[PDB]
């Protein structure tokens, strides 16, 4: 059996990987549910524990270590071991059988889960792509340290390309380590997009869009801050970044492509010319589903695909100057250093201004673009835990910096 | 060094073949050409030797054997074997110095070749669809007796199927071989159809249409005999049966849809309901390229898809009522036994008959299906040249039904 630990078992993420776990699992017994992880929904991981039966259950708050205590002891038949807090989640990732974390944690906390996760050996399935975008350097460092961890992609686009790979070359390297295009024998990437909701609007249109208007009856419904990312196109943006670390393909054989259908979900072009796609109807249980089989496949009774009634695929080239922040991401990444840093922490606070009403469209790349034209490249820390500070900085830099340009204007 | 032998080397497989031979081996040498083998075109055969310097030659054509051997006095610093005929073939199917062999040759000599190269436990980049579904129950045979044979799909679509697979899990089977699809995950095919040169015409525009119509201003240049296929759908009704034979996939999990634009050349549905599709421009070379290269890829000078200049790829269902040859292929794959045998040689003569202006669109799904109703089951044979003499039989039976039933309503 597929032994897996959910971080944010409640989130998004945690939820669909629960439900596509328990849909699977009715067809053929292939994964133990053996950690539950929550930061402090102690009834919907009472709930999740009375299902799933895990051998360890974590709550980050101490608070509610107690309460959690009290309602497990409900389930009958059943003795988990309850834990706390940060030394809960290193005592998850240090056990011996766990195979697989899955983590769906925003922010900080998701990398420091991550840390501790590649730290362990574990197969790592990794949501999180402010993560890899904010912190690829010390990702790839602990990647080349911890010989047998792996990250996983669960990005749905990410997930397309490591589907479209052969596996017969992926098990001699893994994502995030130099060299895995030319094992993979990869030329190039088409990174499919929905294009957002402001896909045909002009320029002048563009100018006076509320973020009301970005979060107006969604094609997929999902949370404030990437949909926000998805109007700007920033969220592709920072996918860029994304596909260039986990696959180490240079940023000038990345393409950005406008599919509003979301049928396909990305595309590698290989060094013959061949192009290998992934397709499936907008349904994030496969990209998790994946990253949780990997290299194998097993059975789902997901509807099947019927490519004569969906009849018609479009593409198209996203426009740079109505979507400024894609082309931003670009010269943030080519950059390098870290300027992919500085990117997403500026786009941090420029997409909160405009969610609450404070700041114009145009504003948000005029934001971050004055962010990074102020970023001076710092030496790399060679050490490990003084990489991570310098992160942590510079990250810290970069949203004061964003603020202050906001506060300068108003 | 991969050493190929080209057998058909002036025919359209053959030429093409040996031009991303060439321009790959530009890019890094690559091939050895060790072989080639024509029936009677002595001097495209000389200013190809001229060229490849291969080790073989054969001419099958007695009466050109003098000719070809002093045409090759010209060339400097060269001394081939030169043979000729069925025992040339033969000789060159068991050299030490021949890994590949690409079979670009129709009729039977095509499928005599095949034997051969699987007897000699080569590698057979196979072109020649009617083969297999004449003969799949022979070669399927033979493959168990000589295990290190492979045969590895050249018709573009099967390609297409076979880049879709991880090599991770094709190294385990092959094709031809029990349980291919299950041990690849494969749930189900999309087996893509430009639709041919009469998918848009009206039931009685169908009624009168000439084999001049179907050869005018094509789409893109291809032999008579499979422009004729192309236009009743019987190519693709042939496809069928080849894709149950080469991936051992059920009849009922496979689908042919019209994709007008050849992009997508065919699409894989896994077992979790993931669709894997491989695209590319309607250009030969790659499926030739990837059985030689298989299961690896190597560089080539070829065009990138511009997916954003394509716009868009359609899909649709093709109609039974205008294209029943497909209806005609399923009902003789679905009652297997000799049936595609039967299939495939009525159709010969029915091809044959309309591309010669003696019988109309809707007699060729006629005399098919008279001839499919009139033959009788025979028990397999299982010793394996008694199967082949049974095949060639019901071949000759088949063809000689089908004249008569054009015989008689003449
Ligand atoms: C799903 N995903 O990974 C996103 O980044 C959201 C993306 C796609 C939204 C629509 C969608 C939702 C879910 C899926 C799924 F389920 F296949 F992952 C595909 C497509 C927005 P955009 O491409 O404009 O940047
Ligand atoms: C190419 N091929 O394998 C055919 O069977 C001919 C096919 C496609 C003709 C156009 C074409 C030519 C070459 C290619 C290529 F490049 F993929 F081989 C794709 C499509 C006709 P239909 O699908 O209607 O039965
Ligand atoms: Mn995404
Ligand atoms: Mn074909």
């Amino acid at each position: 059996p597929i032994n897996v630990a959910i971080f944010g078992s409640t989130g998004s993420i945690g939820t669909n990987a629960l439900n596509i776990i328990r849909e699977c699992n009715k067809i053929e017994n292939v994964f133990n549910v053996k950690a539950l992880y929550v930061n402090k929904s102690v009834n919907e991981l009472y709930e999740q524990a009375r299902e799933f039966l895990p051998e360890y259950l974590c709550i980050h708050d101490k608070s509610v270590y107690e309460e959690l205590k009290e309602l497990v002891k409900n389930i009958k038949d059943y003795k988990p071991i309850i834990l706390c807090g940060d030394e809960g989640m290193k005592e998850i990732c240090s056990s011996n059988s766990i195979d697989k974390i899955v983590i769906g944690i925003d922010s900080f906390q998701g990398l420091y889960s991550t840390m501790y996760a590649i730290m362990n050996n574990k197969i790592v399935a990794l949501a999180n792509k402010e993560s890899i975008v904010s912190a690829g350097f010390f990702l790839k460092k602990l990647l080349n340290i911890h010989k047998n961890a792996k990250i996983i992609p669960v990005d749905s686009e990410h997930s397309a390309i490591f589907q479209c790979l052969d596996n017969n070359k992926v098990l001699k390297t893994k994502c995030l380590q130099d060299n895995f295009s030319k094992i993979n024998n990869i030329n190039k990437i088409f990174l499919c997009s929905s294009g957002g909701p402001f896909q045909n609007l002009t320029m002048d249109e563009l100018k006076n869009v509320t973020s009301e208007n970005a979060l107006k009856h969604p094609k997929w419904k999902m949370g404030k801050k990437i949909t926000i990312d998805s109007a700007t196109m920033m969220n592709k943006g920072l996918e860029v970044i994304e596909t260039h670390f986990l696959f180490d393909v240079d940023y000038n054989d990345i393409e950005v492509i406008v599919h509003k259908e979301c049928i396909i979900h990305s595309c590698v072009e290989f060094i013959d010319k061949s192009v290998i796609s992934q397709m499936y109807y907008p349904d994030m249980q496969i990209p998790i589903l994946y990253s949780l089989t990997w290299p194998d496949r097993i059975k789902t009774n997901l509807k099947p695909l019927d490519l004569a009634q969906v009849s018609t695929l479009t593409f198209h080239k996203p426009s740079l100057e109505h979507f400024p922040c894609i082309k931003l991401a670009y010269q943030a990444g080519i950059k390098g250093n870290f300027y992919p840093t500085v990117l997403n922490a500026s786009n941090e606070i420029a997409n909160n201004l405009f969610l609450n009403n404070k700041i114009k469209y145009f504003d948000i790349s005029s934001i971050i673009s004055q962010v990074l034209e102020s970023f001076n490249s710092q030496k790399v820390s060679e050490n490990s835990e003084d990489l991570m500070k310098q992160i942590l900085q510079i990250h810290s830099w970069a949203k004061d910096k964003a603020t202050d340009i906001y506060n300068k204007h108003n």
